[PDB]
Order: structure tokens, then C-alpha cells, then sequence
């Protein structure tokens, strides 16, 4: 039988006090707006209770900002699992159309579901955030896209990729960036050039990112192994390239965990001797979101039901 | 070079009201800038040395950064240098830049020396000149600069797969596609991002992103892009059909002429002239002096661009002799 | 008395009278006034209603604070030039953060514990503004009292650019964006446009105050005294100048328009609504 | 001028004033110090001239800006040369009524009388330091400037009813009595670059800027002693305000000034380790900036006519 290591994390774990409201409104949203093809799909969506990280994720943040998060946040899980998860050329050639909404350039089609959710998201941000920070947000995303097309060109030759590659990867494919750059957005306040770009809040942002994405990675690997091998998985890439066990691999992901809480809280400690008020939200927010993360993940039927019935837990 | 018309062509004027000035320090840092670049071991070849040599980038860098310092100007024209191996050797070349899934599996161990996070092999060129050029930027900006210049690599890097897509698939990219993306793959904001830095200021985050600058920013782009497109059209029918050239997506996808293609690429360009001055014109109203020195950047980048694409041995040899030009 | 036309909405924060009686509470319990007639009189004219009037979108602590610091600048104008100006040291030592203040002075004590409540919920830059706004505020106090002196009625001109910083219209404006949850940045703040708007909310606020509550230091007595205008004519003068300013905020507004982003927008909404508010509560 | 013995009847000691900041001075100091003595000269702010002259002020602008191009110390030094005559040119009630005019002309909304000298100056260098400064920078510049004027009221209402300021008031307001702001604004502008707000008034910043600020206000009223004796009983200096109330002989006095400096050096030092932590490129540029005024500063003032030839023959220097 498997055990799960803990993921050990001394920040305050929140809850939005707008949780059961704004989930419900944002996965009503969700459907209307026809990014999923299956009525299975859309419930699936329903029960795995997107806005529930949403909201655990964002503990702070008024009814409006949950809404508007709690919203992208469906965009992102409808766009990951129905355009992501064949071939690298095909879904890089698929992405201009998109950038030209992103970039405001184009009104989509009446039939294309995710570019006319992503032109009402790009309004909706652009009427509560400053040119600034809808370019940091945009940059996030363009990214993430561009990401999705590696991801394709480890499928296209199935291969699983190397630690170095998956791990730098990583802080990309998962769209945690862009979330992250909703944060001030969210809070009603904004971090200017030199406080965001600082070498220390760029540190943080980056072991956040790291947390998160490995965290994932640990809880999500039983369901991901029903869909390509968990090719794109912190868990199958160190089995595969350190040749371990599937436990011993869980173990090693739980290892990296600590040591970037441990980096974490030393990175603070020094940010923390100079840290302005709007920098000391912006680095709770990362400490919320790793935390609230983990309470959404380890509670949630996207990752809870594909383990086995025998799988022991901390 | 072999016509590759039924009658000669006729390269269009691209007309531009910015000034025509170059760097008084030009002659002495080209040369330094391409014995840095031979140094470097990036380009394999002693023809491919001698071809750079003989393309002059150097002008290129004292003619779109004219007013910077001579040590701004060698970091400048050393980052051009990079850029210009880089792109022949490996976004545009037979290994990478055939197939979307080798280039898109090739970036991460590149975007790891870029982020400052990994030592280059003591063998690969690329990643040791792009460490030294990191940490040059690093010495003379701030954070929020170097991240800029950062993101606007990354971006310039994913936009090479789409370019391999199109290779692989062997398609002319359509106008629509061509042009939004024309604006990432040919790294022009990579060099727009060092003209505060060169200049030894910095635009902040609400001038940097405000939406007349960008505005200026993206038309000055797609100026060049487009400008690039013209002039280099006859070198690139030697390499891939030239396929990512707006002379090729508008004969292909208009079912135009070559000569009606050309005019039409002009004609673009006219009109971006035309965006750029009316929208100049807007942000004079509220321009602080940091912002009005980055636009007159802008200009001096698009005017000097057009006189080294209409002067360069890597373009001009290329074009049939009984070419008739502007 | 001539109407001051406004086309600014005219709104009250909803917390506006439960902050009153706290902010009041704090104000008795500050001993900043002396007299229980004082206190009683204060209380009456519900500065909160003012302040809910003047920052109608601010959450409830945000609306508290700044409450607490009109109750501050009403007790400090309720309470020689050579005098005045030697009183500004022990108060502007305070305002450095270098010193906590002794159980001497009730502003001091007060001063301190406002600084700390906004360095609390502002950043460094901010607070700076505010404490900037606060020193101009301060030294403008010893010009009144320089003209009293030597009993003289200051000319039109030194009594528009000094009205400006004697009536501490400034440092309220400071804390618009802090109030709101949210900060410009220096070149959105000090961009001539807004401080052109700025101004001419700051010129709206002190001549409407001037005409309502219309001695020495009043718009109508420095109009009527040097251009020798009946009193109605004196007025009339200053309702003209109030009609031209607002013509002045509303093109410069439209020409802020076309660049400004969403903090600009926020912060010019916040001095239409600390214009019309004024009128409302003064009214 | 001075005597050959002290005014004390024991030679008087001037303490060191120790300072690990490189002293450096901007190779355009010659040059520039004439054309700014010259542009002085047409302004007609003085009528003093010989005095300003042999006091060579083109010489602190240099040591204490020595790293901005030629245009850049031209601008300082003219601004250096406007502060000199202004203070030595300008009853509390008449100073504070003189202010309106001169904060006009500050803000743009009053154009100088054709007579005005020191408004037609200032109108012309508030327009050339806005032809190379944001606004940001410019008002920066501009709200030190009405600071330095407020502070001269102050100043103004001790002499009227003849006190000589407690050493808690004197070392607070000394800060803005001296215009050292008003100089600190323009080492940005100076150096062709701009620090963002929360640079700019990062409490590190903000503390090395004051201590700075109180570095050279101390420093020039210890040497400048002698000097401002035959100007108000030297009534706004340190050593008056040390030895009338802390009851202290004119040498102890002296030598408290020189701890006190000792101390801010030291604590200037700890600030700025902690502030290496986090700064970015721009921030270590005004902090040197910082440094080499207070050294420049130093460098200046003891070897200047100005202060050096109003102490007695039997002085002793460090
Ligand atoms: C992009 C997305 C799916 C969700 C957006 C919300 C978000 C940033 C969640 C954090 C967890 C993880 C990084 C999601 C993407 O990974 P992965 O694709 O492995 O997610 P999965 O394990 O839920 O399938
Ligand atoms: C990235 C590079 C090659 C140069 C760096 C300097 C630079 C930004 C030049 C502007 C011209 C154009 C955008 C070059 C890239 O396109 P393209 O590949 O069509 O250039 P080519 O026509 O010279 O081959
Ligand atoms: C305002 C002025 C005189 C010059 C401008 C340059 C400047 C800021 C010099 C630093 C030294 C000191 C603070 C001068 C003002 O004090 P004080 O009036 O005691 O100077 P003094 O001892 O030279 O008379
Ligand atoms: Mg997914
Ligand atoms: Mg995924
Ligand atoms: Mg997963
Ligand atoms: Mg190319
Ligand atoms: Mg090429
Ligand atoms: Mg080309
Ligand atoms: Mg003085
Ligand atoms: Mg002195
Ligand atoms: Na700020
Ligand atoms: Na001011
Ligand atoms: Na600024």
C-alpha cells in the first residue's frame, strides 16, 4: 500500500468568507459559456468545486475580485483539460487567433466559447487594474500558452522529460503565474515596477510557484495516470530519470517541498527587513495561496477518487 | 543573382518623416562588437564569421541607438550580434527550425541560463555569451528592466516554434496569423527594452505599459518587421520558400504578383507611418521627458533600420541586378 | 447669497453617523478641547457627516481614521507669527516619527497615534505626502497670524495661492487613495493635469467655504476691501470664480480622459465628491 | 576681520570631523564655478560679490556633485549661487508676508516683476530643471524649496523676541534651515536618472538622507562658528544652542558637536549596510550621491575663506 507524505506549511490557511455564493455563480458562468462540450464534463467540473480554491486561494479579496478570479480560474481548468490535455505544430499554429483577443485585436467568433470568455475576462480585469497590471496578467498568460505547446512536444515523441527541463517548465505550464499577477489586482492595490521586479519578491513568487506546482503534481498524479502515463508529473519524471519506485518518488517530491518552505521562510526573513506594506500583502497573498492550495487539493474529487481505496494518508 | 521574375522588380520607397542619424562611435565598437562575436565561437563556420563581418550589424546598433553611450552602444550592438547568429543558427536552421516539438524541447536549458539560474557548458556558445550579456544589462539596470528585457527574450524564443509549425507543416502562414506574430518573432522588443537602459533612464510601470506607448511601441514593430520583410524578401527565397516574409503570406494568400506584393507591403508600411504620427500626436499632450526620449527611440530605431536593410550585404546581393530600386 | 452650481455627484458613505459618534467619543476622550461647551458644540455639528460626505466609497476603518483627523484639524483651528511659529517644532518632531510625544500636549499625542493608524494601512511614499501636506498646513497657520499682527488685509492674490494650504484641504486629499485601498504613483500624482485638478478642487473647497460661512482671511473681505466692491458685488465675484473653476475642472477632466488609468480615475472621482460633499454638508 | 588670540582667552581646538566617504570633485569645477560666478553676476541677486567670489561656491558644487556631466554642475552651481545670496539677502510678521510672492513664482501661477532679481532666478532655474526633471522630480524639488523658505520664519521669530532655540527644536529644524534638501533633489536630476516613490522614500533612504542632512548642517555650524559670532550672537549654531543649554564651555560645546557627528557617521554607516541588503541601481547612485556631498561638504568648508578666516590666529585645526 502507498502512503502520501504530508506537505508541511506553517502559513495561515483562509477561506474566502464569499466561498459558497461566488463558486456557485462562477461555475454557472462556466456553463453558460459553452468552453465544455460534455453535460459529464461540466459536472465534473460542479463536484471538484473550482471556486473553493478559488476562495482558499484568495482569503481577502472582496465579493467582486472572487468573482472575477473564481471566473478565470474556470477558464483555465475548461482550457487546460479541452485544448492541452498530440502534436506540438498543430497547437502552436492554433495560437494566434487567441493572442490577437488577448492583444485586443480581434472580436471572436460567435462560436469560439474561449475567446469570447477570455475578450469578457481581459474587459473585466482591464475595468479594475491599471495598463501595468493587465500587461503582467497578459505576459502570465501568453506564457502559460506557449507552455501548453511544450507539453504537446513531449506527447508528440512520448517521452517524459528530464528533471532540470520539467521543474523550470513547471512554473509555466501550470498558469500559477498568472493567478499570482491577480493578487494586488484582487486586493484592490497595486505593486509598482521595482517592488514586483524585486530580486526577493521575484524569489518568493518563484518558490510559491514551485510549491504549488509539486503539490499539485504529489495529489493529482493517480488521476493524471489515466490520461498519457502522468507524463507531465514531478512524480513520473523523477521515477522515470532516477529510476525509483512510485513511493520513493511521492518521497522526493514531499523532499522538495520542504526544502522550498525551508527557502521560503529564509528568503522572508531578509524581505521582511525591508518590505513595504503593499509588498508584505503581495507576499501573505503567496503564503494564502501555497496553503490554501494544499487544503483545496487534498478536500477536492478532481484528485481524491482516482486513489485507491488503500492509499494511506497523513 | 539568378531574376526570379518574368520582368524586373520594383522595390517600392518606404518613406519615414523620423530623423536619419547614426553613432559617432559606429567604426570603432562594430569592429569590437564582431571580435567579440568571432571570439564568442557561436557561429561554426569561417564563411558564416566573414558574412556577419560583411553585414556591418555594428551600423545597424549605431543607427537605431544614436545618442547612447559608447559602452551602451557595444552591449547594444553585442546583443544585436547574438541575435543575428542565433536566429540563423538555430531558429531558422535544419536541426531545430523543422519541426515545432525539437525547437519547443530545446528552450528550457536556454530560459534556465536566462533566468540566472544554471552555468552555461564551458561548450555551448550561445548559453555563455547570453550569461555574459545578462549579467552586462544586470550591472547597468534595474530589476524591472532586466525582467523586461527578460520577458520580451522568452516571448521572442516560444514565438520560434511557431515558426517551426509552419516549417513542419510546410504552409504559408496567413496575413492575420503573419502579422500579430511578425511582432514576437523577430526580437525587435528585445532592443526596444535596452533604449531607457542605454540612455542611463527608466520608464516606470504606468509609462512603460501605458497604451500610447505600446501602441507606438507595436506600430514601430510591425514597421520594422514589415520593413525587414521588404528588403530582405530576395535573400530569403534562398532559405524556406521565404516563407515567414509578409511579400510571401500576401502573394500567396491575395494571389498576388510579386511586384503587387511588394506595393502592398509599402502600402502597409505607409499606413503604420500614418497610426504612428496620429497617435504620437495623443501622447504629446500628457509625454513626460522619460517617455519622449524612449518615442524618439522609437523613431530613431524604424529610420535607422530602413537605411541598414536598404545598405546591407546580407540583403542586398540577393536581389536579381536588374532590380530597379527606390 | 449666489447659488455654486455643481455637476459632481452628491453622495454619503452609509457609515457615516455609527463613525460619527466613535470618531466624536475619540475626539472627548483625546482632551484636545477644553472646554465641555466645546465638546458639546463639536458634537452637534457632526464633523462625521462632513467626512462621510467628503469620502462617501471608503470601507468603515478607512472612514474612522479620516474622521478622526478632520476631528484633529477642527480642535487644532479651534485652538503672534513669532509665537505661532516657535509652537511648530514640538509638533513637526512627532510628525518625523523621531520622538514619541509627552503627555504634555493633547495634539501631539493625537498627531502620533493618527501617523502610526496611517503608516499602518499606507506605504512610506504616502505617508510622506500626508506628512508634506500636514508641515504646509502648519507654517500657512503663521501667515494668517503674520497679517492679524500687523492688522492688514492680505491681497487677492497672496490670499488665493495661501487659502490653498491655510484650510488643510490638502492633507484630506492626501488620504483619498489611502482611504480607497489604493496609491499613485509619482508621475500619475504629480502629473500637471492632476495636480491642475487638485488645485482647482482645493480653490472649489476654500472659496465655497469662504462664501458659506461668510473675516480677515475670507475671499469676500479680500475682494470687497481691494477692488472696493459692494459686498453683494463681492459675492457675485466669487460665485464667478467658482462657476469658472468648475468649467476648468470639467476640460481639463476631458483632456485627463484620453491617458488617465483606473488610480487617476479613482482619486479625480474622490475630489468631485470632496467638492460636492462640502457644499452638501456646509449646506 | 579676527584676532591673533581667542575670543575665549585659551585657543580653541576644532575638532576632526572623521569621514570614511571618498572626498572627490567634478572635473568641470573651474570652468563651470567662473560661468556660474558670471551668470551670478548678471542675475543682479547681489549688491557680498567679492566675498562670494574668494569663497569659491562653484567649489562645493563640485565636491559635492563630482560624478554629473558639465550641463548638470552648471545648473547646481547656479541654483548653489541663488541660495547663498538669498540667505545672506533675506520680525516674523514681515518675512512670512514676503513667502506668497516668491511660492507663486515657485508654482507657475505669477510671473516676476521686471525688478524682482531673486524671482526672475528662481522662474529661470525652476524652467531648467524642469527641461531635465520629471514631474515627480521637479515637485520634489519644488516642495524642499517652500520648506527651506517656511523654515526661515522660524528662524525670523527666535531673533524677534531674542531666544536662542532648545537643542531639540534647533536640531530638528536645522534640517530645513540650511536648503541641504532642496541640493539632495537634484542629485538624481543631476545624474540623468529618477528614483521611483517608494525608492525615494524608503525609510532607509529617508534615514541616510537625514542623517546626511544633519552631517553637513552640523559640520558647516561647527566651522562656520567663528563666522556667524558677529552676525545675531550666532543664534541659529549647534555650539550656541550645546552651550547655552547644556551648560557647557565653547570648547566642550565644540567637541559635543563632533560627537554628535561621530555618531550620525555611525549610524549613517549601520542604515546603509542594511539598505545593501535591497537596493536597487538607482538607490546606490543617490546614496553615493549622499556620501560625497557630506565629504565634499567637509572638504569645502575647511579649506573655505568663508569660514576658515573668522576664527583667531591661535585656532587649532584637525
Ligand atoms: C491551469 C489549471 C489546470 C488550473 C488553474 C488554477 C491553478 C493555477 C491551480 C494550481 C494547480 C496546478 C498548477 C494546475 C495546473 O496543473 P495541472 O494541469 O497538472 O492540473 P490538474 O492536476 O488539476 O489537472
Ligand atoms: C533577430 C535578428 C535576426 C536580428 C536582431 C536585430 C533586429 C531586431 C533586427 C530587425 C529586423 C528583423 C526584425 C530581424 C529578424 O527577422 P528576420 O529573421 O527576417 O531577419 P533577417 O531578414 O535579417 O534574416
Ligand atoms: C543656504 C546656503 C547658505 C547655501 C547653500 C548650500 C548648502 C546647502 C550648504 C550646506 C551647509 C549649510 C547647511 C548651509 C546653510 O546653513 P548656514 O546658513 O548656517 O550657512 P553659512 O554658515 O554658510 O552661513
Ligand atoms: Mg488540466
Ligand atoms: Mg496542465
Ligand atoms: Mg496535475
Ligand atoms: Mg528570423
Ligand atoms: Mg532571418
Ligand atoms: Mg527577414
Ligand atoms: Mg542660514
Ligand atoms: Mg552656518
Ligand atoms: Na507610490
Ligand atoms: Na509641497
Ligand atoms: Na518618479
Amino acid at each position: 500500500p502507498l502512503h502520501i507524505p504530508p506537505l508541511p506549511c506553517p502559513f495561515p490557511s483562509e477561506i474566502n468568507e464569499h466561498a459558497d455564493a461566488v463558486d456557485e455563480e462562477s461555475h454557472t458562468w462556466l456553463a453558460a459559456s459553452h468552453m465544455l462540450k460534455g453535460a459529464d464534463t461540466v459536472e465534473h467540473f460542479r463536484r471538484s468545486k473550482i471556486g473553493t480554491l478559488a476562495a482558499r486561494t484568495n482569503p481577502t479579496v472582496p465579493r467582486d475580485s472572487l468573482r472575477l478570479i473564481n471566473d478565470w480560474y474556470n477558464w483555465l481548468f475548461a482550457f487546460d483539460d479541452a485544448f492541452c490535455e498530440h502534436r506540438a505544430s498543430a497547437l502552436a499554429r492554433a495560437l494566434p487567433p487567441l493572442l490577437e483577443i488577448l492583444d485586443g485585436r480581434r472580436e471572436p467568433d460567435g462560436s469560439d466559447a474561449f475567446g469570447l470568455a477570455l475578450k469578457e475576462l481581459l474587459h473585466r480585469i482591464s475595468d479594475v487594474a491599471s495598463p501595468a497590471q493587465v500587461d503582467r496578467w497578459r505576459t502570465t498568460v501568453k506564457e502559460y500558452l506557449f507552455a501548453q505547446i511544450w507539453e504537446a512536444a513531449n506527447r508528440e515523441v512520448d517521452l517524459i522529460p528530464t528533471p532540470d527541463d520539467y521543474v523550470l517548465m513547471r512554473r509555466i505550464t501550470g498558469a500559477t503565474y498568472t493567478c499570482f499577477a491577480l493578487i494586488d489586482v484582487g486586493g484592490g492595490y497595486r505593486l509598482e515596477a521595482e517592488e514586483w521586479h524585486h530580486p526577493d519578491v521575484r524569489t518568493l513568487s518563484d518558490l510559491a510557484c514551485d510549491l504549488i506546482g509539486w503539490d499539485n503534481d504529489l495529489l493529482s498524479y493517480a488521476k493524471e495516470r489515466g490520461n498519457d502515463k502522468a507524463r507531465h508529473n514531478l512524480v513520473t519524471v523523477l521515477a522515470t530519470h532516477k529510476s525509483l519506485t512510485l513511493q520513493d518518488a511521492l518521497l522526493e517530491v514531499a523532499q522538495m517541498h520542504n526544502d522550498a518552505v525551508a527557502a521560503f521562510l529564509d528568503r522572508r526573513a531578509a524581505l521582511d527587513r525591508w518590505a513595504t506594506l503593499p509588498v508584505r500583502k503581495y507576499v501573505r497573498g503567496l503564503e494564502h495561496w501555497v496553503r490554501g492550495h494544499i487544503a483545496f487539493s487534498l478536500g477536492s474529487a478532481r484528485y481524491v477518487g482516482a486513489w485507491p481505496d488503500d492509499t494511506r494518508w497523513p
